[PDB]
């Protein structure tokens, strides 16, 4: 259960802060000094490398993320979508999402409580993925997928294959090619239909609370076809649930072998929310220790391990001449595991993020940094606190003997094993 990132870690440690590599069968330079991270990520002068993102824009010759918000590299084209889409992420937009967050988390916990007999194995990876998908579908596009309740099996199956498609396409077979193409076309069709269903409600003068769909449509205002829209549809559908689910899955997985931390987490949910059923916005800020545990989870287990920038002009980086036209790779996974940046890096220790501790300085970036940072950071941090808070209040988890703690790389990092647990009530 090692990943290509673990090899980059070995080389960063051994060959220093500037290392030429092969990723996606392409030359790049991995750059792992905090000073280089600041200089390149913190300036609008450096932009994403279209070359490295082509594997999201299209897969197996089927259009996927296209020139959506993640995969668009040109600053001006990106800046135009971002300025608009940003509105759906205001403090007030996010406050409004609390209900969706509580509703899905509650439904999750209820489903789990029904299986909490200590004998039924439950894939926490699958359940968390269904939750995150149901949350995203509702919060972003105003649709109920009810995957938690067994619905939309074809859609979840389509996301699954598509993800494996992204996995096979850039790294490594007859049916897979067909399945993946079909899955990508199904996803884009799903988006067609949900855009239509929104348009027809609007056509009949119905009222629509501003959301992500509202701003994606709005950014597509004046285009002859809606292919840009479906790009942004698939972008958010995927990016707005997969990393959250992976992050939750890693956190649950790790906590199963951290009883003392669970005890403090439990003690904390009690003090701040009690046995209350609904979490208020202001409740989130007070779950400070849960916050540290999630931060520490992202340090060791970042679903999105890093990012690429195009270095346009030959530049000196930490004493090494790097030629112009070179993709720079930045890895929060790598830096998180280097003892030069984090003491005893392999130890899961949430006190690293405790009150009074200096904040890691450009050595930790699970949502990236600068202008290309994650638009959904706060959205994500909120949903996962809501979900974990409810789990911690009501349930205890035990990993099914034989479950491993390792990682795998699909389109993101996620647990190698499905996180099979048996459940008991707290
Ligand atoms: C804990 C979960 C999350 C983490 C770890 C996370 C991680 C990241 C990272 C590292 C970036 C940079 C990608 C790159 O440079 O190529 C990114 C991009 C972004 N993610 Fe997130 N993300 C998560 C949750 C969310 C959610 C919930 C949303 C949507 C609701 C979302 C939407 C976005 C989008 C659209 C981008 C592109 C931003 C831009 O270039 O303007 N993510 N995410
Ligand atoms: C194809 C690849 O899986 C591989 S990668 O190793 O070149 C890579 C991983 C993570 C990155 F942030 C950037 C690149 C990939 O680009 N995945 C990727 C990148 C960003 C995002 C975001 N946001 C996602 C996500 F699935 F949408 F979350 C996947």
């Amino acid at each position: 259960g090692r990943v290509l990132q673990d090899v980059f870690l070995d080389w960063a440690k051994k060959y220093g802060p500037v290392v030429r590599v092969n990723v996606f069968h392409k030359t790049s330079v991995i750059v792992t000094s905090p000073e280089s991270v600041k200089k390149f990520l913190m300036s609008t002068k450096y932009n994403k490398d279209s070359k490295m993102y082509r594997a999201l824009q299209t897969v197996f010759g089927e259009r996927l993320f296209g020139q959506g918000l993640v995969s668009e590299c040109n600053y001006e084209r990106w800046h135009k979508q971002r300025r608009v889409i940003d509105l759906a992420f205001s403090r007030s937009s996010l406050v409004s999402l609390m209900e969706t967050f509580n509703e899905k988390a509650e439904q999750l916990v209820e489903i789990l409580e029904a299986k909490a007999d200590g004998q039924t194995p439950v894939s926490m990876q699958d359940m968390l993925t269904y939750t995150a998908m149901d949350i995203l579908a509702k919060a972003a596009f105003g649709m109920e997928t009810s995957m938690l309740l067994g619905a939309q099996k074809p859609l979840s199956q389509a996301v699954k294959l598509m993800l494996e498609g992204i996995t096979a396409s850039r790294n490594t077979k007859r049916k897979q090619l067909r399945e993946v193409r079909e899955s990508i076309r199904f996803l884009r069709q799903v988006g067609r239909d949900w855009v239509q269903r929104r348009r027809e409600a609007l056509k009949r003068g119905e009222e629509v609370p501003a959301d992500i769909l509202t701003q994606i449509l709005k950014a597509e205002e004046g285009a002859q076809d809606d292919e840009g829209l479906l790009d942004n549809f698939v972008t958010f559908f995927i990016a707005g649930h997969e990393t959250s689910a992976n992050h939750l899955a890693f956190t649950v997985m790790e906590l199963s072998r951290q009883p003392e931390i669970v005890a403090r987490l439990q003690a904390e949910v009690d003090e701040v929310i009690g046995s209350k059923r609904y979490l208020d916005f202001e409740d989130l800020g007070r779950l400070q220790y849960l916050s540290q545990v999630l931060k520490e989870s992202l340090r060791l287990y970042p679903p999105a391990w890093g990012t690429f920038r195009l270095l346009e002009e030959e530049t000196l980086i930490d004493g090494v001449r790097v030629p112009g036209n070179t993709p720079l790779l930045f890895s929060t996974y790598v830096m998180g595991r280097m003892d030069t940046y984090f003491e005893d890096p392999l130890t899961f220790n949430p006190d690293r993020f405790g009150p009074g501790a200096p904040k890691p300085r450009f050595t930790y970036f699970p949502f990236s940094l600068g202008h290309r940072s994650c638009i959904g950071q706060q959205f994500a941090q909120m949903e996962v606190k809501v979900v974990m808070a409810k789990l911690l209040q009501r349930l205890e988890f035990r990993l099914v003997p034989g479950q491993r703690f390792g990682l795998q790389e699909q389109a993101t990092l996620k647990p190698l094993d499905p996180v099979l647990c048996t459940l008991r009530p707290r």
